[PDB]
């Protein structure tokens, strides 16, 4: 298998389905990749064939070096296949203290000791190198919703110089240059002219893939999607485009009929672990008393192991209890179930027929 | 397969193994049961053969009746073998309040809402019934450690009355009769003549087990042994003896050298949740920093899933970061554990060998 091939298989107006190769293994598109920072046969199992690691918290605890002595993190978890890490970059911004920012990077104390820590474009692929990563992405600045046209320009032309200096720390590196694969973040904010200034920059860099960074974070869906709707097809058509931090069942499909390949999100594991369980006909809170004596599965098609063995009441009653029992089922249900949604876009997207199935997928969501 | 069938296969010395068949599978002795109020299977695969159900925690969550409407607890947890119950007696004296003693029986108030109940024989009986178990206790009042001769025998006393009036309520429920077992519960505290008086009155009454009750409540390794030599031997040979609430494993090791069959014990599970893990060379806490960097497993023998697959420096960082997957993992392996436990210890009195098992265990375990 090559460092990294991406191949569209099919197309239906914007979306496409196909596959990413690369060293560990071969990746679906539209890909949707869990955040493991369950046991690893149990997310393989789901259907994930790539998942997230959260540069920021590993570099806190256990540590990139840590990780590194232990022989990386594929061997550390026992997961064998690829494995994206993000930059460290936005929990910076959303979850550190103490922060100093600079056109060199950022220093901030840690939200767990107060110890002290930096990143920048540098350290943090020197950090995802420690850690062994298969997809890199490059450090950026972020920038808040709302942002003035200022603000936006100007963190977006920091991230741009960010993003040089994160292509060549990258290209250094020998062994991370041959074996791993990296990805540029197109910003600027909800700004076209921006976010084509950016994407020129990135094409002119050149990565292995484009994120859209700056969404999901306050604008809401229909500014989402209308900000897609002109920056997807600013960036090479044959690379990957990952929409970072999305979402929702609702925010992936119309993502996909935006153009994007590739998505994490926290909110199946969040939501598991708070009572929340997504379903075709839209998501339930199995906290709630009517579950009580509920003797169907969580959903009636899902053909997740929970949902072949185990009863709403139960879920129910386990989560009332505050038993761990019961955040594992609901957590394995809610990945395996985005699983579904992504095989159904790709099915329906090689059969040309997604066009349908984003409409009877909505009609019934939200009924 | 018959509602109840004890053989006893070998004997060395006072120690027993062999067999219990009940309707719903086969019991191999000296048995360990897990306390079960991990998934079903997970708990299977690591030896059990049967698992303990707490009536006390399941007729306040979620109910008796609830469970049994939605089909008992064997359907409702999705473990298909056998189940004992305990009686609810012993919760409702450590963990509720504004408790009512008296001879019919005992109201109480739950620790959870201050909602208000009551068990007597009758009813612990019928609860048991409804939740659908296959090992029916006894209900009976508790003694607690240390306890005068005059406190010790009326409480004796009332439990021998009680365990007559649990014997008519079990026969009285022809499917219960029919289709489960029941056992008694020796009382008497440390008193070799009480022992011997409830004894008596048990088998007067006639049970499908005996239980010696009312040890590992503070009196010590030493005084808890000492109880055993004279106490298993007032017990019909040829019925199961269940030693209720041990324990560590060199209690187990122990008990066994003095007749006993049959175990249940919290710390396999309660010591999973707290990083003790249980091993060959003793308890190890994995949370020790000595653990951060230590590529070994668990334990370097024994066979579970997670000594197959994590480092106890994964399992350290996991259980630091106060993951539920870290609590999953210790849980599982301390079952493991325990169920290798029991089956060395049945290999070594089917063997003759059970004297130097139980000498080269200690040796090692408090080395
Ligand atoms: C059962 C999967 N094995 C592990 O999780 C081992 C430990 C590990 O990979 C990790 C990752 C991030 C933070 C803390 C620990
Ligand atoms: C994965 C095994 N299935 C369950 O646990 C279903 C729910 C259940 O059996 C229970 C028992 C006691 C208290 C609360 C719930
Ligand atoms: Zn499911
Ligand atoms: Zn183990």
């Amino acid at each position: 298998r090559p460092r990294f091939s991406f191949s569209i298989a099919a197309r239906e107006g914007k979306a496409r389905t196909g596959t990413i190769e690369m060293k560990r293994g071969v990746i679906r598109t539209p890909a949707f990749m869990p955040v493991g920072t369950l046991k690893p046969e149990t997310v393989r199992a789901t259907g994930a064939d790539i998942i997230l690691g959260n540069t920021y918290h590993l570099m806190l605890r256990p540590g990139a070096e840590r990780i590194a002595k232990l022989g990386g993190l594929h061997s550390f978890m026992g997961w064998d296949r690829p494995i994206l890490t993000d930059s460290g970059g936005y929990q910076v911004m959303s979850l550190s203290s103490l922060t100093k920012q600079s056109e060199e990077g950022v220093t901030f104390k840690s939200h767990l000791d107060g110890s002290r820590h930096m990143l920048s474009p540098e350290r943090s692929i020197e950090i995802q190198h420690l850690l062994g990563s298969d997809i890199v992405m490059a450090f950026d600045e972020s920038t808040p919703y709302p942002a003035t046209p200022s603000r936006a320009a100007s963190s977006m032309e920091r991230s741009m110089r960010w993003a040089k200096r994160s292509r060549d720390a990258f290209d250094s590196r020998k062994e991370q240059a041959e074996n791993a694969a990296l990805f540029g973040i197109q910003q600027g904010s909800v700004f076209e002219n921006l976010r084509q200034q950016s994407a020129d920059a990135l094409a002119e860099i050149g990565f292995d893939g484009y994120a859209v960074g700056g969404l999901a974070v306050g604008e809401g869906q229909d500014e989402m999607f209308r900000v897609l709707d002109f920056s997807v097809p600013m960036l090479p058509d044959d690379k990957p485009h990952y929409l970072m931090g999305v979402g929702k069942p609702d925010d992936i499909v119309g993502a996909v009929e935006r153009g994007i390949d590739m998505f994490d999100s926290v909110l199946p594991t969040r939501s598991g672990r708070n009572g929340q369980a997504f379903t075709w006909d839209g998501p339930i809170n199995i906290r709630n008393a009517r579950f009580s004596e509920d003797l169907k599965p969580l959903d009636s098609e899902c053909h997740c192991a929970v949902c072949q063995k185990w009863s709403r009441a139960c879920i129910h009653a386990l989560i009332r209890a505050g038993e761990i029992l019961g955040a594992m089922l609901m957590t394995e249900h809610n990945i395996a179930f985005y699983q579904q949604l992504m095989q159904k876009i790709r099915d329906s997207i090689s059969e040309g027929r997604f066009s349908q199935f984003a409409q009877d997928f909505r009609a019934r969501y939200f009924a």
